């Protein structure tokens, strides 16, 4: 099988290249636990509940005084970036609510215990962050309370409320690539595909796939689905699945009877797509193409150290000049460590198939424009312009 994708390799960076002595959170939660964007490096940390940011030039021993971001009065469940501002970023906590943090490019003299808003419409934990691709200031919270919220950060106010759509534990929800649709796992063993503007779920599995548990959902760019989770025999699995058709996959992978959650980390230039959980020494990574089986192994990047969780840079982060296609933060016991994944091109030249145009840190519409049912594209950026800041410094509430 030609693949342009056949020998990418996984390379750990330089010693020197990682963040030492940082206590990340050993809570049981299936998050990822690090949200990395062009500038900081975001980790949930042994605490109430707290998390670490750390510019990205800031390597080598963190001080034991290290300002961290302490405003939760319960464990850290949840980060994410705001796509629109590379200094914004939201916390989801176990004490019911989410928070929404302005970062400072300097160091703080002390804990940030002040976010820009909290906003409190959970009765449960908070487990579940997504900032929508497309509309400024729109971000999805789900809880313990099977409520899913899409908020205004910008005025604190509930655009939607989905409550009791789902009949047990949302596991996962991940927004479309124009965040028109969301995709949900849930405890009753099924996949759902919902409007959430129409209040309506608009694709299902009518019953769960030979008994197996999907427990995370992500969006090709084509608008299927990659899924992974447990079969009934506890084998993990990928699975492919076209919502058109949702009764079978149109590829599955079983892998090993491992434990842990394998998290997705897609990437839609190059259709592969990563996959890691909390335990596993290794990042196993598939291409998704139209020839069958569909979904192509590639290889693994193997280690000999369980991660405690992991970060994955967005497009705008990645060295373009050394075809890097992702990096990822690997989390250990007391320490994050950058790991490279390389085309190996041999070239001075920017190569255009590996780096099409790609989301950039502008809103492409306004919360109200969104809301009132307008669809459009991410506004694209090129990534041979090198970084482009965000037009918006301070998310003003």
């Amino acid at each position: 099988r030609q693949s342009k994708f056949r020998h990418v390799f996984g390379q750990a960076a330089k010693a020197d290249q990682a963040y030492e002595d940082i206590r990340v959170s050993k809570v049981t939660w299936d998050s990822s636990f690090c949200a990395v964007n062009p500038k900081f490096l975001a980790i949930i940390v042994e605490a109430g509940g707290a998390f670490i940011v750390l510019p990205l030039a800031k390597t080598g021993r963190v001080d034991k005084n290290y300002p961290l971001v302490t405003g939760h009065t319960a464990p850290v469940l949840d980060i994410d970036w705001c796509p629109h501002n590379d200094n914004v970023i939201a916390s989801a906590s176990d004490d019911t609510t989410i928070m929404v943090w302005q970062i400072p490019d300097y160091t703080p003299m002390r804990n940030i215990t002040e976010p820009i808003i909290t906003l409190e419409g959970h009765s449960k934990r908070v487990g579940i962050l997504s900032w929508h691709p497309t509309a400024r200031n729109v971000l999805l919270s789900a809880g313990g309370d099977n409520v899913i919220i899409i908020w205004n950060v910008g005025t604190g106010e509930v655009l939607l409320s989905l409550d009791d759509m789902h009949p047990d534990v949302i596991h996962s929800v991940c927004w479309n690539s124009n965040g028109s649709l969301l995709a949900t796992t849930c405890k009753d063993k099924t996949l759902r595909i919902i409007d959430p503007r129409k209040g309506q779920v608009v694709a299902e599995q009518a019953r769960p796939h030979e008994g197996a548990r999907p427990l995370r959902a992500v969006f090709t760019a084509d608008g299927k689905l990659l899924s992974t989770g447990f079969s009934r025999m506890s084998e993990r699995q990928l699975a492919l699945w076209d919502p058109n058709n949702f009764e079978e996959p149109v590829a599955l992978q079983e892998m090993d009877t491992s434990n842990g959650v394998l998290l997705p980390f897609y990437d839609p230039d190059s259709s592969i797509v990563y996959l890691c959980g909390k335990g596993d020494s290794s990042i196993r990574y598939f291409e998704i193409t139209d020839e069958p089986p569909f979904v192509h192994y590639l290889n693994t990047f193997s280690s000999k150290e369980p991660q405690r969780g992991m970060g994955f840079m967005p497009k705008r982060g990645l060295d373009v000049s050394k075809c890097e296609i992702a990096r990822f933060y690997k989390l250990h016991e007391r320490k994050c460590e950058p790991i490279i994944m390389t085309v190996p091109r041999k070239s001075d030249l920017f190569q255009d198939d590996l780096y099409p145009d790609t989301p950039g840190p502008e809103p492409a519409l306004e919360a109200d424009e969104w809301l009132s049912g307008q669809d459009a594209e991410p506004v694209l950026i090129s990534l041979r312009d090198g970084y482009v800041p965000p037009k918006h410094r301070e998310l003003r509430v």
